């Protein structure tokens, strides 16, 4: 396999309100880094420690937890390079789910 | 620039800062493997919700709420020209990363 490859950055496209409607709702935080491509990554932060019940109240017996995705990004290498990068692997929170807590004495 | 160089020797970045949700969730899911030799990454894991409803306190399915996949817009590299080992174009796809439980949209 090659160490260095060429990439054409002219993206071709190939084929919601859940953050508010979820029992483990979240808000998005925009993370911008001019040394990275994509420069913007949107990260989810859970709104509550617990989950929302049928009445609209917080149920503390369950937990809202972020679902993290491993993703690759391009980091400019050398720094500030307009046209050369290295792949970097990061973790990004993409939303939240409601889980039963882990309990131990 | 239209064309850039990319070094494929990945470096991890903070993968050990805040490092079974798919099973513990009220909207559980399983991951399915999707392989495409013309794409980089060649393997993508896609979540599929286990149920239409969500799991309640009693351990039963609550049909009044819906499990939905959280889809994320992701970029991939597609070999260009086809079968090229070292040249690609970016393409945008949607990947289901996990599931959450939502109230349904209702028309009254
Ligand atoms: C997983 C997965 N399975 O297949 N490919 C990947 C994957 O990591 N692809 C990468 C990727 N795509 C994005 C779009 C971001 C849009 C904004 C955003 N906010 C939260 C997130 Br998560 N994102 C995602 N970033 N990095 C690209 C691979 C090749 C070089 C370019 C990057």
């Amino acid at each position: 396999f090659p160490r260095t490859v060429m990439v054409n950055l002219n993206i071709h496209n190939r084929n919601s309100d859940y953050y508010n409607r979820s029992t483990s709702p979240w808000n998005l935080h925009r993370n911008e880094d001019p040394e990275r491509y994509p420069s913007v990554i949107w990260e989810a932060k859970c709104r509550h420690l617990g989950c929302i019940n049928a009445d609209g109240n917080v149920d503390y017996h369950m937990n809202s937890v972020p679902i993290q995705q491993e993703i690759l990004v391009l980091r400019r290498e050398p720094p500030h390079s307009p046209n050369s990068f290295r792949l970097e692997k990061i973790l990004v929170s993409v939303g939240c789910t409601c889980v039963t807590p882990i309990v131990h004495h």
